[PDB]
DNA sequence: CGTACGTGCGTTTAAGCGGTGCTAGAGCTGTCTACGACCAATTGAGCGGCCTCGGCACCGGGATTGTGAAAAAAAAAAGCTGCA
């Protein structure tokens, strides 16, 4: 059991992808999330901040 | 003061209409399982709290840049002439 290693590790992401899966759940968006919306969207903001950053 | 626009004609154009004919694809039904909710147990990422030391705010001094006044030139401008 367990040596369990961060979806955002495994998507190769700084943002927290867990965090992002539960702010969808908890945010009143839709009734269900798929598992790579979260994913995806960390991407995104990942993105946009290091843009805005450089 | 100069001419770009508005009006009003005659000539030309293609929108609109009503109709027909064809089928792409919108959208519905039924089936089945891949995927996401839910759960309980586990634990490590990220939270608040706390301490430090180097960036940056602020200062004074000096270098630098830009502005405005006055004087003097360059130039357009204006009023003034006789001719033609
Ligand atoms: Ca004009
Ligand atoms: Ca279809
Ligand atoms: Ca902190
Ligand atoms: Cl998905």
């Amino acid at each position: 059991r367990a040596k369990a290693k961060t979806r955002s590790s495994r998507a190769g992401l700084q943002f927290p992808v867990g965090r992002v899966h539960r702010l969808l759940r908890k945010g009143n968006y839709s009734e269900r999330v798929g598992a790579g919306a979260p994913v995806y969207l960390a991407a995104v903001l990942e993105y946009l901040t290091a843009e805005i950053l450089e």
